[PDB]
């Protein structure tokens, strides 16, 4: 230790004089930005979540406060005309939040709710999400109150172009790579990087999500789905002594692009997966789909856009039941995995789950356990593998093509797949062995906050606290 | 002509019902947007409802006036800095640069507790009006710090500013952004981050203002605001006063620091006499005026001793000081009121005295010193109000000849500092006249001079293209 | 002295018809680097031709004549913008970079469906030599567009405009390249180009001239080329003419441009009598001559309802019109030409006819306006003939002004713009007798102007170890 | 051959033409910087070594000469507050000495005794190290008469910014990359890489000898002394006719990183380590240490900072010698491997270790035997592996470290160690065969010092020598 000196905060502290050092933290957070609902809650949220490591040393939560200031904020002024020929003055944003292990990294997001406060409170927890990559990548986020809902294709051009006309001043491939978010998809990433281009008369990797023909990778549409699969695997092997989704009876629910491609990496690992939802209910096959059955879904739902209700006409073994979530299944489930949406798996179905004998619970969608929930998992030593962590692939293939442009190299959908599973798995042991540290062994959500703050906080000291 | 008024979705006259829903209107978005910048909004709804006559005109200079309020640019940052007990500390540093239309971005920096997001931005917006009254190729913006210098050793305050400007130099230089001096801010800090600049760049340019004359700084930067309240002053009184000057008044004078003291010597120049002076305890007051040494011994007091104004009876047989009054209570005749103190000290009790005790000019040394019903008193009475965004900004008038200065690599006597500051300050009383003129609100300084330094950025926003 | 002597192949004196031979070696090499660029080759033959005498005496000015023939850089480059419609357009844009050797490339941008690099060449060679004479300190340039802007919008203007200025900015710069106006890029496309220029950049500097006095603009920019033909005949007059004058002299004017109007007014500031203005359509002719409020008539007409110079007629009851022909056809006394409309607009006969009606010199308004035919009657007749080079050169020669206003962040006022354009007419008409007094051309001001302009250009080549 | 007219000196030349003409080139050398002892004898040094090259063709000479002059030497003033509050001057360099092979590497010295003379002298020498890695680099070196010694953690924070504030206007990681040295060790190279992160806005490897959190590789502080041991079990199998490490009674001098993971290395290839040393004197084990024994002498020199005789306490065995060199040691040596410090290995420790049984020795640190000693060794036959390349395996991982952030990808410690691995056995190679082609058979110190040069000097000639 070399920055000892510095903090005002050190040593050991009560369960009790921690939670009354965050409260102060909170405070301190409240009167720099009293009106930021979203970023106070984040920061509340993410410091509790740390309180065994405050416990240990009080100079973390100290960092953690110091950490909460982000390094760069550029808000600007986004003029445009729209195609009736009218000026619009939209604001843009791009919060530089941290850089200790590496150039900002963060989505971009177009939407009119967008404000700096739900840009901080993303950005935050974006650092600590980048850090559980094992990818040199800091934290970051940005986006404006533009709307491309009702627009026209050459106003989202027009937008997109004097949008990066000022953000190309504040990013570069060794800087700042912003990627997509809600409203900046593959149509707005490929009209920033033109423009991008045009001004900097330069061809690098300054934004993620590209088009394979131009610096894009392979494995972007399936990372999530896997990335999941390959967290939860790690976590049974190392957890569970050496238990595998081999034999497992696999309920998901969700019908979108992680739900879809995650039944295939289950099925590879030998599991089964038995249902598939949607809002007008839930599908289930006793005997597993096939990885062609889920082919079939997957252009009912992408292409014909219809309802999981439809498969029905394709399988004769195939069940549907109206208005039911996956877990109301009535059979065995071994694993749960919510790829769905936010608090879709409740008290109620938390305990079915664990009356069905589930043994691990994966988050693919964002926030899918409900805190309720989680607590009956806890009681009945059932696994929960936190969203941060499990459903990363993406943020993690994002910087895999960055390397990819950095070496001026595409890789094969193989060696991508490759490196996306060694960074789950090294993900997996990083959690497990952060909850083991700390005496709360077995508590992945745990781990995964651990893990993700301390590789921070000691690269922060690493470099003067700067 | 107009090449940009297919741009625009509000165009043409409009009655002064309308403007005034429309101004509404502005004000609902410009909350929406920023719900909780108090300071902000109620800035945005002072000018505009100063330049409503503007708007009836055409509406389409709601909507570039709207345009104008978005900054170009904000930039906020974490400032790390080590106090002298060795403790890691970590500040909020700000520069809003705000409009860039007429010149690089220009403002002052303020270090104090205070400061946030709304406040630089309330005074980042006026400063761009401001700075264009100045006739001077000069933008807007505003920066600083939560940073408290009280209770900060020298140390600390050169470690904090060499950090602040190490982040702040990549976004500043002599052609893009020229911070100055505010609160907290003044010829120490200025000093600091001059040093830091320079190292990191590796240039010696006009990136700041308010530097000390053997290192690009200028002549008459303290003396600049007072001279330029009393040039201004002059020539409205000349104008609007049938030939009228500073010859044979009495002013009063609230207020006891640079401003006031260098608007009292001005005002012996021109051929009055300067009769109070005040600070929070009371007023002092001299029957037959300060005299130049008198001004100098009341200084002294003041600036280094940093003694209340009461000290003043000590030096003088025929000084007379009442505790916890308002300068403009004294038993005599006031002709020209100078308020140079604060906000809010002059109210509608003080514009009735002065209106019996025959005052018929006033102007605003401090920020808004007049309240709008001591306003609207003088304004029945046909006492001219002199406007502070106007008659206050010879300090940032002489920052940008300062920038000129350094520009030219070349120092400019004192006497030719003072005569452009003049020359200046005549054009401005000019601009300010002309513009009520044409909105038929003649007579109207405040008025015209929100007109004269809207227009002129307005209207070159316009021509370049409303980028 | 000389160090650079070694360099050249090509030294010492050289006969007439030595010379003759080496110059058209000089056109064959240039015509087999750029066969088809007919405008650039005959451009280069013109001045090659013009300074003869210089070559006779040393033939190392050819061979630096040439070497100044290629440009240090030219840029072409792709515009992509979008039309009002939606639609994508691409135009061809240019920015040629001809010679730094006196200062930053100076010259202007020509928007026009003719525009091609051969005629930027043409016009970017010969701006090196014209801004050389303003005795400033300005290099050469030009460049444009062959975009159209007739038919486009506003909007389309400022679309195509932003565009152009996104990839020249990367080319540009205050002590790099300074462009301006031309044909099709007036107020309104300098306006949009800088707004552009200031967002990329982020910075407010003189990259543009012809710009706005409210941001950076100088006074004296529509009247300085008008006024700066009239400064240069009246020095030749006086030096010439054995102190003889505009007064009492009788000017026939072509044109009814800005540079026609202003020359017509700075000739009645002289004591002279303007007496005809021309236009596509015919001339008109007062017989006691145009007053300034003739000529304010006649600018609204011509600058605000851009009708035909006929038009004149409904408000002056003495005008007179005559349609298809020239002014130069006029039924009176001529004292004075001054073509200021089109090339190639005075030809031998209507040099004879104004040699008839008395003309005792002629001054170039415009661009190559007499014929080479009548230039040889005039040269006979003793009339002096003003060259354009260097008598239309007060546009360029304010446009550097305005450079000096931007590097010294001041505005100066019309009457010091309005004193350093006299004074810089004045050493150029000095400049112009004494070269040709040099190389035994006395009184050929067309020579001298040729000589002076590429002297000082060829010399400080050499001063640069002609790099 | 493009570059023959630029040289005054060509052709071959006679052995005593050849010593002529090298003394004209010192005296040149010493007119130029007549009071830089350090880097005059450097020159010399060189310079005799390379006679057998310099017979082949004169032009290299000249194009030596050449060398000589750094492309690019910045002094500067760098002012630093102490924690009293008062002001602080030191002098700050950086030798950029030649880029030819790619940007400039070495690393950075803080002591009082760092002038310019030490620094040219080492950064001379770095150019043909670092060409002898094979990797595309080129050298430097730079440093502070900064005394670390007495100085606070904060001060030392507070000159490395200040430091880094002027320096890192002329580093890049194209450019030049530093690294560490005496006085610069990871505290250092932490607070230094902050600052040039904060200043310039960017994360690359600017720096080598980085934490692997950020930027950092696997096997840096192994780097050096396994590559010795890697390199003198190459020259043992080609030169010794099959030999190895196995059996060997290793003498070991100096106790810092490289002495300690030498041993290490030298056991995992069957060795017995004997000695360890220090300034205080020197400890022998009569059957050699275990790795468990060099991991307590490590955690002693490393953690506790104590001297060598600490050893004693937890060896019943070992014994200790004050104020005497591991050479003298009562035992039979078949390996010596001098990893102390310049000028360890006098010609009377030569003695000693030939009548011990030395066959070869091995250079960890910088010139450690003195030209007495060399004398005696090539007299009795005993191999010497030059310094030049035998401890070059600390910039070859530099190297890699650099291809890594090249790449932003870290490696497995796997991969790094092999690569390290076929280094070193290039550059034996390497030595063998330039001595072979120069009629010096055997000679690895002058193979060593021809294979270094003349890939520099022929790129140099195919550049324009520009
Ligand atoms: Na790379």
């Amino acid at each position: 230790d070399y920055t000892r000196s510095l903090f005002t905060l050190s040593g050991p502290a009560t369960a009790s004089e921690v939670e009354k050092h965050i409260q102060n933290a909170i405070e301190f957070v409240k009167r720099r930005d009293p009106d930021q609902v979203q970023f106070i809650q984040a920061f509340t949220e993410v410091a509790n979540g740390l309180a065994p490591v405050f416990q240990t040393d009080l100079k973390y939560l100290e960092i953690f406060l110091s950490l909460s200031e982000p390094e760069r904020v550029i808000t600007f002024k986004v003029p445009w005309v729209n195609d009736a020929g009218k000026l619009m003055i939209n604001r843009g944003f791009r919060v530089q939040f941290n850089s200790t292990l590496g150039p900002y990294k963060g989505g971009l997001r177009f939407h009119p709710s967008v404000n700096l406060s739900i840009l901080k409170f993303l950005g935050f927890e974006q650092i600590f999400k980048n850090s559980l990559t094992t990818l040199a990548m800091g934290g970051g986020k940005g986006g404006s109150d533009f709307d491309p809902k009702g627009k026209s294709d050459n106003e989202v051009r027009s937008f997109c172009q004097s949008f990066m006309t000022e953000l190309q001043r504040h990013i570069g491939p060794d800087t700042d790579v912003p990627a997509g978010d809600i409203g900046v998809g593959e149509r707005e990433i490929g009209f920033m990087y033109g423009q991008y281009k045009r001004l900097s008369n330069s061809s690098t990797g300054t934004l993620t999500g590209k088009d394979p023909k131009w610096g894009g990778s392979f494995i972007r549409p399936q990372a999530t789905g896997y990335g999941l699969v390959f967290f939860v695997q790690y976590i049974l092997n190392d957890l569970h002594n050496g238990d595998s989704f081999k034999g497992k009876r696999v309920a998901i629910s969700g019908s979108g692009n992680v739900a879809q491609y995650a039944a295939d990496k289950v099925i590879d690992f030998g599991g089964i997966p038995i249902t598939f939802s949607d809002s007008s209910g839930y599908i289930y096959e006793p005997n597993g789909f096939t990885k062609e059955m889920v082919t079939v879904l997957m252009e009912l739902k992408n292409i014909q856009r219809a309802r999981v209700s439809e498969f029905l006409k394709y399988s004769n073994t195939a069940k549907f039941f109206p208005n039911k979530k996956a877990w109301d299944v009535d059979t065995n489930v071994n694993v749960a995995l919510p790829c769905a949406c936010e608090n879709e798996l409740d008290k109620a179905d938390a305990e079915m789950l664990v009356k069905k004998g589930c043994i691990i619970v994966g988050e693919g969608a964002n926030m899918p356990t409900t805190p309720e929930a989680i607590s009956v998992f806890k009681a009945a030593k059932v696994t929960v593998c936190p969203g941060k962590a499990a459903n990363a692939g993406g943020v993690a293939v994002s910087g895999l093509e960055m390397s990819q442009n950095s070496q001026r190299e595409k890789w094969t959908s193989e060696k991508v797949l490759e490196k996306l599973q060694d960074i789950m798995k090294n993900m997996s042991k990083a959690c497990q062995e952060a909850a083991a540290k700390y005496n709360v062994h077995g508590d992945i959500i745990s781990g995964a906050n651990i893990a993700g703050f301390l590789k921070v906080a000691h690269s922060y000291c690493d470099q003067g606290c700067v």
